[PDB]
């Protein structure tokens, strides 16, 4: 049984219902080659210049990522591709607006470029968001998914380089006695295609055998507004801030948040009044 | 059965405890009268040019409260005793780090100051959050508090005056069958002591009989730093951010933030480094 390929352009509805139900699904062109491109290319140096995960000049090292993985977060001012185009993306606003409504508003917990070098081995099967937010493992099982991560593929996904195994199914297990690589299959993926999964979902990257290929992602976890995200755009300069729509901003940090509550009385603001409003930000201003 | 009245100076072990057994505790003198007064003279012309918790001209209007009620937060650039004193009492960090050691870091949800006027109205019994993160509402119930809430008189509460009500063992309910005010517990304080429940507490603000008296207070909702808070301090004046200590910087979103995980990958944080680290920011430096 093989995860479910949908069209970002045609079949839209079908996107949310379909992971909903099987915890995973490809989108095919997700992103369209030009968008790649542009991102790949203004990206490839702090992709080059960034140090191991564990590096010890970090003071929040990842002591989970293998020392042959690059990942390089806090994307809008490195680049205008993933600023304007992917942050304001239709496909994923349609898909976050479906899977997120009975929680309300929802932003980018974490928007990242992944290189695995070659030789980079499979990691272990796991679940998204253990090592950050412990609180999600006490929600009850019938509750609706609180993040989503997709994986955009910046570069050809294959059996060979280390393409993603996922475990259809298993974002609603309870149980996890049966967790195994035998029940995995695979993300075959084009550049521009997207793999789409729950935080529940169990998965992990695959194994290169080729000692050749080197293959690139961009992450893109959405969560609901209500929790923190893992990357901060508080260093962020103000010129690029206002320069973006103000959907943008607020999927970024840089907006007062709000709630599916039928009173909702909202989340940052300033007493009563947005963040936006308090600081009379300025959108859609060119630098 | 009453409500437990503990020492903030001596029992300090056991107020904790004591809101995990009971939802709910007094802490005798939990602010002096020094830092009492100096709130209040503090945030007085604050409280008096408030507006209405909906007043049209908010765009985050609050149409919970009462329109005999104004609440002032985002407290930190209004008043010293607050952001030197408060944010800093060692007793408000030990019953924190008590609670929250199951998730990690904790920050400020809300500080904020409360008033409310000459024949305040009761409310309805409740428990916080309701109106700003449905995502607690699917926590098991075995899962440790996410928030608690600091009720801090600033002002006495009596019987007459509209004192707090409280249902003690109520955190622990799943079943509100037979919640009515018949079951609840006064919270009578004198000025500088505070009234400590957990997020599930149920409880509501008292009647004010009199016609007469004025209650005010100061209520801080401390929660795990991966939810969202409800005001932000994104404006306010770095000058008086980097007056802070690095702690209250913390607590106030202008720093990075740690969960329990063995491996913890860490909240806001910008390429492996802290916002603090990225941003140089300073701290202690007066004004
Ligand atoms: C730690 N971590 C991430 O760094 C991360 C990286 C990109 C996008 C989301 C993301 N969120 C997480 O919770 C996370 C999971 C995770 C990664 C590797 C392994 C290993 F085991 F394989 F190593 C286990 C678990
Ligand atoms: C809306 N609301 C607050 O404004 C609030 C105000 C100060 C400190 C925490 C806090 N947390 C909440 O989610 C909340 C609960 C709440 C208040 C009044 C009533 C009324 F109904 F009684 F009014 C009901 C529910
Ligand atoms: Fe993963
Ligand atoms: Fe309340």
């Amino acid at each position: 049984s093989q995860i479910p390929r949908l069209s970002a352009i045609n079949d839209l509805h079908k996107i949310w219902p379909t992971v909903e139900e099987h915890g995973a699904a490809i989108i095919e062109s997700f992103l369209s080659l030009d968008i790649v491109r542009r991102l790949n290319e203004e990206v490839d140096p702090f992709v080059k210049i960034e140090p191991i995960p564990a590096a010890k000049t970090k003071d929040h090292p990842n002591h989970v990522l293998s020392t042959t993985t690059r990942l390089v977060n806090v994307l809008a001012p490195i680049s205008k591709a993933y600023r304007e185009d992917v942050l304001n993306s239709k496909v994923l606003h349609r898909i976050c607006s479906d899977a997120f409504h009975v929680y309300g508003d929802y932003w980018v917990l974490m928007g990242a470029v992944m290189e695995l070098a070659p030789s980079n081995p499979a990691q272990p099967l796991h679940r998204d968001m253990r090592f950050s937010h412990p609180i999600v493992e006490y929600l009850k099982p019938d509750a609706p998914a609180t993040s989503i991560n997709f994986l955009v593929a910046l570069s050809p996904f294959t059996a060979e380089n280390g393409a993603t195994h996922v475990i259809l199914g298993s974002h609603k297990w309870q149980n996890l006695s049966n967790v195994s690589m035998d029940a995995t299959v695979r993300a075959l993926m084009n550049p521009g295609d997207a793999l789409l999964i729950t935080d529940s979902t169990i998965h992990c990257g695959g194994a290169e055998t080729t000692g050749t290929e080197t293959r690139r992602l961009l992450t893109i976890t959405m969560g609901i507004s209500q929790l923190t995200p893992l990357e901060s755009n508080l260093a962020v300069p103000r010129p690029v801030i206002e320069s973006l729509t103000p959907l943008a901003q607020r999927l970024l940090g840089w907006a007062s948040q709000r709630s599916a509550a039928p009173r909702d009385i909202g989340l940052l603001t300033i007493r009563g009044n947005s963040i936006e409003k308090t600081m009379n930000l300025k959108a859609e201003q060119p630098l």
